[PDB]
């Protein structure tokens, strides 16, 4: 591989959990802690990472998580980062389904030029049906034509982007030429979703226009990411599931005409960094605890309820349960009972370790390195989005892993550039 | 009056005009220059304003001025500039007529909460018939729906904005309850216009919520703005004028039932001051002779057209050009032939004149102080919106206007707070 690996940190608040946020450590006012927010964004851009991503949705409940419920907006958070940041990337999360093209294509482009060209935006088509009601609309469209309606609009914004040519502002005092008319351009476009005449009132940044991240994982929404994205999120449930999907839709992308090595696809991890193995799994098994073990028992008794897991010393090995009762969540109570015999977990932790996964992520700055460039030398990854819920895991991850990325000769020891198309690898399409 | 007078700073990049920014002090790409809007916002924190302000539009053609056809979006450089500032107040410009309240009061809020406590909303029912068209619209509805819609739009937002009571997060790690399910309030709206469930996914800023600005002068847009706002803003063409609409709208906003000193109005002006009475009119003249005269001899030309003024020298006084051809335009002709004479103006200077008047805030520092004390204490003003479209004019103007208000105890030495509302002298509505 003649590329170097690439880094995103997800800066989420009190984070993704329902219950994490009472660790010691933790302050529970994050989500809404300009403080906080920089303090990540400034430890990230140390590690030289290519950016910060912000994650968003629009309809919350008394049951979403606590970050969910009470947090920054991602237009004007990234925007407030952008002053107190020289190199980093500047992702938000902004959906298709609500706002107008206009507004989005604006937003973006405006942070792009208050950023010097660090700006991007993870597309998506709102999956909570209850955003609608947020919007004066009594329900979502079908899944296919969400992603109908996301193509106009990203190719409305587009358009909109290209108003103005990059040379367009010519500035000549002495003759009163403010702007080459020549090189404005009205959109005019009348499509089935948008109408949208132009042009847009902000020209060309210094990336020319913000990148493009697209999360889809269905049959339409990986095809529209490897049509549309210039960089792609996924999971990472296992390697072989991840290397699986990047070579899918690296070959997507070809289908459609593209160069693959134009879409950079980052896999989601959420590593736990600690000197020793031993000191790295006492920090996991902090945050497992945190769950009240009740609700933990009750989510756990959904794969087995032909028992009353309450019978059960909390304390002991987990039962023998056990029976083939159709397929019908027979795939995980297999890989459950497995890992339990495996490990010989008592029934608590059962439950805790399926409230909270431990990643694979997990132990020496040496290990997760490793792992790390596994990934990425099998073609599971061009890069990975870091997320640090814990605390001090960005901070781990940047003082202790990337050093070793860099002896190693996988991460760069400068910013490539200024721009997130330079520090991801990218051309501007002007 | 014993209250304390207040300012806004407008920051307008390139400026109002079509050719100011070939004035040679002037930089033709502040409208994009993150630096610039840094320098004022700090300059006017250093005046201790009480909030800078951003104007906002929607649609452009090949003759709009140079701010207009590129230039920052309002929310992301309010929230850029919360960065770097520490008390003046955020206030931009946004339109009811296109997007949804659920995303303009979370922007606002996520700003309010950025910030500490300093974001406001200049409200405006948009009047550009070419808006509709870059938003999926035929058209804009007529007048008066606009302000149906808009009162509409902002009992959502503020509706919204009171989803969290101010102790809702009560973030007891102990027992795990991270917010006060009784403090959340679900908004329920259907409307007219807007169908929105809620809840708002922030709660309340350091102020409550954000302050509203808007700038109604029609009869309908008076009364909207004497029913919901907490400041206003309107022109300065004279001081009978701006006392009788002072007058009225404190007047309307008993009739709704207000306070009218809870209710703020700021005439907007643009002052030119220096050492001399000369100096300033020098600099005055400087930027008038930027016009194509032969522009402002066309647009001059209007109110009188009974003649070509192509045949009378520039040079040489104006004409004696007058015709009662109805009242046409014959209370301006009047008044240009009046001044015309008064001063011994000649055609060139006549034209100028009329593409860019001169401001009646022009002078010293002692004088330009003295008109603005004359018009607070006259009840024109509960303080001014101060546009500084020519170089340095915001530097004089806190430099040497501020210091003498203050001696004459009509400035505080100190701000209030670090908040808008305290700022303002307005109260938190919670
Ligand atoms: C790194 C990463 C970030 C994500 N960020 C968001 C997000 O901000 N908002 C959201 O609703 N979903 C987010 N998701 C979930 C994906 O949007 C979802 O799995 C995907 O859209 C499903 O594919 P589909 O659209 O084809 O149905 C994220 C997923 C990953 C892996
Ligand atoms: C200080 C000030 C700021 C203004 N800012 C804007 C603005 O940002 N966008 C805009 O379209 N008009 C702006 N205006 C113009 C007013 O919106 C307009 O004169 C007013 O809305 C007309 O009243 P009406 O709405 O009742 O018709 C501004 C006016 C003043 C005095
Ligand atoms: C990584 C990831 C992040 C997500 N973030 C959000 C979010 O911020 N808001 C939301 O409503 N849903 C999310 N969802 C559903 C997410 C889902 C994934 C897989
Ligand atoms: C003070 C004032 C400011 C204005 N600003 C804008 C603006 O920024 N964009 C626009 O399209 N129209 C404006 N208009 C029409 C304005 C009008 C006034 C009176």
């Amino acid at each position: 591989r003649a590329d170097f690996i690439q880094f995103g940190a997800m800066i989420h608040g009190v984070g993704g959990t329902t219950d994490g946020w009472r660790h010691p450590d933790v302050d529970p006012s994050a989500s809404t802690n300009i403080e906080f927010y920089m303090k990540k964004a400034q430890t990230a851009e140390k590690g030289l990472f290519s950016f910060i991503f912000i994650a968003d949705g629009l309809f919350i409940s008394e049951k979403s998580i606590p970050h969910f419920l009470n947090r920054f907006e991602p237009i004007t958070i990234l925007s407030a980062l952008a002053s107190v940041t020289k190199n980093i990337g500047l992702v938000g999360t902004f959906s298709t389904s609500f706002t107008e093209p206009f507004t989005i294509s604006r937003q973006l482009m405006s942070l792009d030029h208050i950023s010097g060209g660090r700006a991007g935006w993870n597309l998506v088509t709102s999956p909570q049906e209850g955003a609608a009601r947020n919007h004066s609309k009594s329900n979502l469209p079908e899944h296919t034509e969400r992603y109908e309606i996301a193509q106009e609009h990203l190719d409305v914004v587009r358009g909109l982007w290209n108003s103005w040519e990059h040379d367009a502002f010519i500035h000549n005092k002495k003759t009163g030429q403010f702007f080459d008319q020549a090189k404005l351009h009205r959109l005019n476009h009348k499509g089935k979703y948008f109408q949208v005449e132009g042009p847009l009132n902000i020209g060309r940044s210094k990336q020319g226009e913000p990148v493009v991240f697209q999360a889809g994982s269905s049959e339409t929404g990986r095809q529209f990411a490897a049509k549309n994205a210039d960089a792609i999120f996924t999971h990472s449930n296992s390697l072989e599931e991840t290397k699986a999907f990047y070579a899918d839709v690296k070959s997507r992308a070809a289908d459609e005409g593209r160069d693959p090595s134009s879409v950079r696809i980052f896999p989601g991890i959420s590593p736990i960094v600690a000197d020793t193995e031993e000191e790295a799994e006492k920090k996991y098994r902090e945050f497992a605890e945190l769950i009240p073990i009740e609700n933990a028992v009750t989510y756990l008794a959904r794969f087995f309820d032909d028992y009353d897991l309450s019978v059960y010393p909390l304390d002991e090995p987990f039962p023998d349960i056990g029976d083939v009762g159709k397929n019908a969540f027979q795939s995980t109570t297999d890989r459950i009972k497995r890992e339990a015999k495996a490990r010989n977990l008592t029934l608590r932790e059962v439950a805790q370790e399926m409230a909270f996964p431990r990643t694979l992520f997990i132990g020496t700055p040496e290990r997760v390195a490793s792992l790390i460039e596994t990934w990425f030398n099998a073609e599971a990854a061009d890069g990975f989005i870091v997320g640090s819920d814990i605390p001090g895991t960005l901070d781990a991850f940047v003082e202790k892993v990337i050093p070793i990325l860099q002896e190693r000769g996988l991460y760069r020891q400068d910013y490539r550039g200024g721009t997130l198309r330079e520090n991801l690898g990218l051309g501007i399409p002007q």
